[PDB]
């Protein structure tokens, strides 16, 4: 009747709340995130910082991937940490990955005043934040990344937590775009229309080969990398299933560990955030915050 959208985790799956917090020191909401502890109260927790998906345009969604993900992330026992990015509309990349890195460098930096135990900060997104997230895990301890003539700051110098690293320790990529030379029927760049190249700054991503490689993170993968789990409906309209399996393919040839979860008639989210995978998601991430 007066009817709500869910807007982040219910009630009862968090002890302790924290929202609207700047991990930036600045005054953009592009640059807060939220943190909720467990019901299930104790001395620490350790984290799962989660991205949203907007195709890189939103920057104000975290309420919206905590909604998603982040109960059953708490109730597995997890600290939850639902980040904003800035829009590919008001900063080009590696904008956005400079924003997910200062957002791991504050989680980690002041894990002790939220009673997070930064042993283990996992990351996860769905689609673009899926995107943010491999990205980030491919890239633990890169400042730069060059191709041809071209060079982008990943880490960045956003905030005042710089000499605190800024990496992670395992992925979870639901259905994100991570091989952007081929997401156009599964074989090619897309032009100049499409999400990816106001990513980059609108350019046609078919004439720019090293831009494309510089926001894909399938093309950094590596035996030592954190593993990952890739979870992909077989119906997805929005980005292609092919994504998914390539960047399985990728960790696979690398001598990495990647699992990889078909969802069958699953769409750009229906039919994925089902129990079952919501399951997949914390089994991996339990095993992973042990190992």
């Amino acid at each position: 009747q007066d009817f709500q959208m869910p807007k982040g985790p219910a009630e009862d799956t968090y002890s302790t709340s924290w929202t609207n917090v700047n991990y930036a020191s600045d005054s953009l909401e592009s640059h807060n995130l939220d943190i909720y502890l467990p019901k299930e109260q104790k001395t620490a927790y350790k984290a799962i910082i989660i991205i949203y998906g907007s195709a890189w345009f939103a920057n104000n969604a975290k309420a919206m991937a905590s909604a998603s993900i982040g109960a059953p992330l708490l109730k597995a026992g997890f600290a939850v940490i639902s980040i904003n990015h800035r829009s590919s509309m008001e900063a080009i990349w590696p904008a956005q990955i400079q924003d997910v890195k200062a957002a791991i460098r504050y989680v980690r930096s002041n894990a002790a005043k939220y009673n997070i135990d930064p042993s283990f900060i996992g990351i996860t997104g769905f689609s673009s934040g899926g995107h943010l997230s491999a990205f980030a895990g491919v890239t633990n301890g890169v400042k730069t990344l060059t191709s041809g003539d071209l060079t982008v700051d990943i880490e960045g110098s956003l905030g005042n937590y710089l000499s605190t690293g800024s990496h992670v320790d395992a992925v979870v990529d639901w259905f994100g775009p991570v091989d952007m030379a081929h997401m156009s029927n599964c074989v090619a760049p897309n032009d100049a229309s499409t999400p990816e190249a106001v990513l980059i700054g609108k350019k046609d991503p078919r004439e720019e080969p090293d831009w494309v490689k510089l926001i894909s993170p399938i093309n950094f993968v590596d035996k030592d990398d954190p593993d990952i789990l890739i979870i992909h409906g077989d119906a997805d309209n929005v980005v292609p299933h092919c994504q998914s399996v390539n960047l399985k393919n990728v960790y696979d040839n690398a001598g990495a560990k990647a699992t990889f979860i078909s969802v069958p008639g699953g769409g750009h989210g229906p039919g994925c955030f089902d129990t079952q995978y919501f399951k997949d998601m914390t089994d991996f991430f339990t095993e992973q915050s042990t190992k």
